[PDB]
């Protein structure tokens, strides 16, 4: 004889696993200029037409309240890579990197279901960025990962899956982008590119441990 326990959508304690999903947008004034030399913002080379919204994938561990864990992954984009002056080093360092994976850990403060903003901070890096060809041997290393945060936010759209969002500030190398065209007049020039991202997420319980 056996006893049954048919649950149903209630909570959860330390162990939960939410698949979190979102594409990323690149935001930046390229109608402004893009590859081109010229100290005027008039119209040209416009943008074209489509979307650019890169599907990123990330699992949301919830093991405590105070802080939870979260994993980045998806195809790589134009971004920092260490952010320091280097003081000990050689090589080239490429991006050739297919199945990236970044660790961090997700902070809030609202202890409920509402819209409210979320802190993440941590550090990524590559995965299986050695690749299958007869090139160059001994072209690989054990484990490198660089310190890196964000900043995205949390908004209940449904009952069951949720809206989430992603914002981080990227660095502009020193260079101009403008058109043809001087003029005698100045003009502001306040750009900021950054990446942001956009999506939803689904809080799910694997429900298998073993200690």
């Amino acid at each position: 004889m056996n006893e049954n326990y048919p649950a149903k959508s209630a909570g959860y304690n330390q162990g939960d696993w939410v698949a979190s999903f979102n594409f990323s947008k690149v935001y930046v004034g390229e109608e402004l200029g893009d590859l081109n030399v010229g100290g005027g913002a008039l119209p040209n080379a416009d943008v074209s037409i489509g979307n650019d919204t890169t599907l990123t994938f990330d699992i949301a561990y919830f093991v405590s309240s105070n802080i939870a864990v979260d994993f980045f992954v998806g195809v790589p984009a134009r971004a920092k890579f260490q952010g320091e002056k280097s003081i000990s080093s050689l090589g080239r360092v490429s991006e050739v990197d297919y199945g990236p994976a970044i660790l961090s850990l997700q902070y809030h403060y609202d202890s409920f279901e509402r819209l409210y903003p979320y802190v993440g901070v941590g550090v990524g890096r590559v995965l299986f960025f050695d690749k299958t060809d007869g090139a160059l041997s001994s072209f690989d290393i054990k484990d490198k990962w660089a310190p890196a945060f964000q900043v995205g936010l949390r908004y209940d759209l449904g009952n069951s899956w949720m809206l989430n969002s992603d914002v981080r500030y990227i660095p502009f190398k020193t260079d101009v982008t403008g058109t043809l065209g001087p003029v005698p007049v100045s003009t502001k020039i306040e750009v900021d590119p950054f990446i942001l991202s956009l999506g939803a997420s689904y809080v799910f319980k694997l429900a298998a441990a073993l200690e």
